[PDB]
Parts: C-alpha cells; structure tokens; sequence
C-alpha cells in the first residue's frame, strides 16, 4: 500500500539557499529501493541512526587495544560519498551507548583516568581516522550536561573517572585525526534555561581556550506543546553569540504527545497533525532568520513508523514529515510552505 510521490518538491532543494536538510536512517534503508530513492530525493545529508555509535562500532578488546566492526558503517559513508551528500557522524563519545567493558581493562578491572583517556584517544584516532575526509561533521561529545548537577556535568562514567577533561580532549583528538571535519557538542532539551546556560558557558570556555569545537548540535526532540519556537530561538541567539560556533539541528522530530502523558492513539488525531504542521511552519520560518549560523537541519527519521519514539514509549506516534505509506503529511506541506 506504499504511496511515495516522486514528483512533489524536494525538501533540501526548497531550502538550498538556507541550510542542508538531512535525515537519520537505519541500515535497512540502504538496501530498500524505495527508501534509498526517497532519501536522495529529499535530503542532502544523512546520519546513521544507530550504526556509528560506539556500541555498534566496537567488537571487543584484547591485551593490546580495541577491535572494531566497521562493515555496516562503511556502507553508510560510501552511500553518502558516492551519492554526493554529506554524512554526519553520530557519535564518538556517548556514555549510555557504549558497552560497559569499554571502561574496564581486558582483566575485567575498572580503568584509571589515564588508562581511560588513553583508550579514548585510541578510539577517536581509529574511528575518525578511518573516515578521514569522508564525514563532514562529527558529534564528538553527546549529552555531557545534566542541569540538575551543581556544576552542570552529567555524572556518567566518563566524568566520574576523568572529570570534565574528557570533553575537551575528545575535540582535540578528533581534530588531529581529521582536521577538516566540523566538530560538534550535541545535546537535547537545550531550551531548558539552566541547561542552555550550562551548554553556552561550557562551549564558550572551550572555544576561548582554543579547543577545536566548531558547533553546537541542538537535537530538538520536541512535541506539539513544548518548547515554544521562541524558546528554541532564544537558544540559537545565545549559542550563536559565541564567535566561530555554528549550529546544526541534529535530531528534529515532533511527538504528538506531551512527555509523560498516558494518551495513546491508534490513529493520528487530525487536529494534532494540524498543530504539528503549524508548529513546523513556525519553526522553519524562524530558522530561516539564522541561516548565517544554522547550517544543517536533520530529521530523526524518514517516516512516522520508522520513528524511535514508537519503541521508546511503547505506543504509536507520528513525529515526522511522511506517513507510514510514504505519503506527505500536513507537516511536509507546512515545511515546503515555510521555505
Ligand atoms: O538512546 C537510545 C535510542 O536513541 C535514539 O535517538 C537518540 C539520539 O541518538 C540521542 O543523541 C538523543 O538522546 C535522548 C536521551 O537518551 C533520552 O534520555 C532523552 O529523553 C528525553 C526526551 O527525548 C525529551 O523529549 C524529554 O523532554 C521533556 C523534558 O524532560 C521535561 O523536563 C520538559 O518539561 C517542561 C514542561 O513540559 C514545561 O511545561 C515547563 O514549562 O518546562 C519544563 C522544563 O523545565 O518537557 C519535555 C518534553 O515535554 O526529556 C527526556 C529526558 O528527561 O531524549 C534524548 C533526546 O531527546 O536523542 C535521541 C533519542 O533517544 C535512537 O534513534 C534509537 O535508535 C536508540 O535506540
């Protein structure tokens, strides 16, 4: 019952003078003819949804270092490179998406700070080096900020063993391994004022002291009720006040539900689909005011039944621009209208 329309306006072409338009996809899309054609019609950047995370690239360890499994990730990078589109690297440092043995030695022992930092250098050199010149942007560090901590830092194993030095060292080493990649700090809920302030100061201070961070990634996992487009704009205004910092919108999607709500729909309510469309229109009208700093906007999924949100919350959701049958949503037409 698939109903892709090959003749409607290309998303990225509609925004060609504003910013790249990207999509996160899983590996299965690369072997599906309909998915591939839809990706290349509408998007000029991709992100591997899961297949370039540390848990996906790491195969294990021995007495002398790390062992990798790159076959699937190679297919993503080759797909982008041979089809003249960019691929954003998701992600070098991300505690929850890293296996627990990574933080212990081959004898099952928890690593000292110096041993873990040495392992981090090895990982970054190996992964960024393999793809040197082929990944235009890396999310180097993801989700290091926790606004309920007094100093703002998430108390992950990275922080507990290394303190905050792991953040700046990850950027230094990534920039050594591929000097031409744009390097991002990536996070979510950047519209919570206290978190925004922690991120702003962290990145400002890194940049001041010469750390090669080039951008902030705002995930923008949002919903039809929160945050307001004005709040997203306030984040863009503050982050873009840092000289030399660009912005990518890295994982945009818009749940039809409030977070923590027990609503559960079998079919998408039309009034929420209209609220979604109007908010996507407002969002993109706002983003077009900041094309000097916002260089890429990536949607976290090709179509609604591919959304991570369905498994994550255990219910149907319709957060993206295409329906399950590949057909355009009101949201799609709103994004085209905003262009
Ligand atoms: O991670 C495994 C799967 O990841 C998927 O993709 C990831 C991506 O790779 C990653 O980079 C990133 O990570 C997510 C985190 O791992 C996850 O824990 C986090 O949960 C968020 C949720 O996304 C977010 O929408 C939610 O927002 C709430 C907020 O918590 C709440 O405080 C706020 O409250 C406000 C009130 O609503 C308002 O009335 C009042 O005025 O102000 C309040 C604020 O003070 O409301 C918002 C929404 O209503 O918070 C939770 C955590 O608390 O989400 C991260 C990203 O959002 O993003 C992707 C998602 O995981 C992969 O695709 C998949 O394949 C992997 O298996």
């Amino acid at each position: 019952d698939k109903m892709p329309d090959w003749n409607i306006p290309s998303l990225y072409e509609s925004y060609k003078n504003d910013f790249r338009i990207g999509v996160a996809i899983p590996a299965k899309c690369l072997s599906n003819d309909t998915d591939r054609r839809m990706v290349l019609k509408h998007f000029n950047s991709i992100t591997a949804e899961n297949e370039m995370k540390p848990e996906s690239l790491l195969a294990g360890q021995t007495s002398t270092g790390l062992n990798y499994r790159f076959s699937t990730a190679d297919t993503f990078v080759d797909f982008a490179n041979t089809n003249n589109i960019g691929i954003r690297g998701h992600t070098l440092v991300w505690h929850s998406q890293t296996p627990d043995w990574f933080f212990k030695d081959s004898s099952g022992q928890r690593l000292t700070k110096d041993a873990l930092l040495a392992r981090l250098k090895q990982y970054i050199y190996d992964v960024v080096g393999r793809y040197k010149g082929k990944v235009y942007a890396w999310d180097v560090v993801n989700q290091a900020i926790d606004e309920n901590q007094s100093d703002g830092y998430r108390r992950s194993t990275w922080y507990e063993i290394c303190g905050p030095e792991y953040i700046e060292k990850a950027f230094i080493w990534a920039h050594e391994a591929d000097p031409n990649a744009k390097l991002f700090y990536n996070d979510y809920n950047t519209e919570i004022s206290k978190k925004r302030d922690f991120i702003y100061n962290m990145v400002k201070n890194l940049k001041s002291k010469g750390i090669p961070i080039h951008g902030i990634g705002m995930q923008c996992h949002i919903n039809v009720n929160w945050p307001s487009v004005s709040e997203i704009e306030n984040s863009i205004k503050l982050f873009s006040s840092i000289p030399g910092i660009e912005i990518h919108i890295t994982q945009l999607d818009m749940s039809l539900y409030n977070y923590g709500s027990s609503e559960n729909y079998s079919t998408p309510p039309q009034d929420l689909l209209q609220k979604q469309a109007q908010k996507y229109k407002e969002l993109f009208t706002m983003l077009k005011k900041y094309t000097n700093v916002v260089k890429c906007v990536t949607f976290w999924g090709l179509k609604d039944d591919y959304s991570w949100l369905r498994s994550f919350n255990g219910k149907n959701d319709w957060p993206l621009l295409l329906f399950e049958d590949y057909s355009a949503k009101p949201a799609y037409w709103a994004v085209i209208e905003a262009s």
